[PDB]
């Protein structure tokens, strides 16, 4: 599947209004294809921390862009391998659309949920999907995430359902961009939102 990403990134069939965005992705993205030991089928919380650390290969003093980081991490989780990572030096906020990122990484726009009104409701929706279909990995899009200095802004992050021995499955939120706290608790991540709340969930399906 990594070779498909390479084919799409380099293709000539791109509207030149998108070519700058695609060049930004190309410059940021690294693809490690060497055959290595996979992560386990049943992921641990520790596995998620290692995966989140891997995707964010930005230079010191650069933050990268959450839309690209979250897509990379989602892709890696899906394949149970550290394949994609970002060294993006471009803006954390502007110049990357989730639609273009999804087309590049996954080969299509991912289907988004209906809008959810709180991170609590996100958690419940994800647990519902896990209960019914055992869907366990998602990209979360938030409309009014409070980022340092800039304030309310769109933000993408991840969530994975972790199933530990003899414990109820729980949602682990993962924010590979927020390197101060890459595995926030619900309570912690809620601090970054006021009531101005809108969230969407999406996931890659093969
Ligand atoms: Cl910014
Ligand atoms: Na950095
Ligand atoms: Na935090």
């Amino acid at each position: 599947s990594s070779q498909d990403i390479i084919s799409r990134i380099n293709s000539k069939n791109i509207n030149n209004n998108d070519s700058n965005e695609v060049k930004r992705i190309k410059d940021a993205l690294s693809i490690e294809s060497k055959e290595r030991i996979l992560y386990p089928q049943n992921l641990s919380r520790d596995n998620l921390k290692q995966m989140a650390r891997y995707v964010n290969n930005t230079y010191v003093h650069y933050s990268g862009n959450a839309v690209l980081l979250s897509a990379c991490l989602h892709y890696n989780i899906h394949h149970r391998q550290d394949i994609l990572s970002s060294k993006n030096t471009a803006s954390p906020t502007v110049g990357l659309d989730s639609a273009i990122v999804d087309k590049i990484i996954f080969g299509h726009e991912l289907n988004q949920s209906y809008s959810l009104n709180s991170i609590d409701e996100v958690e419940k929706e994800i647990l519902n999907r896990y209960d019914i279909k055992r869907e366990s990995s998602f990209i979360i899009s938030a409309e009014n995430y409070i980022a340092p200095i800039i304030g309310e802004s769109g933000h993408d992050f991840n969530a994975v359902v972790i199933s530990e021995y003899d414990k109820k499955p729980y949602v682990q939120f993962i924010d590979s961009w927020k390197t101060s706290n890459i595995l926030p608790s619900l309570q912690e991540i809620k601090k970054h939102f006021s009531s101005s709340g809108e969230f969407y969930v999406r996931a890659y399906d093969e």
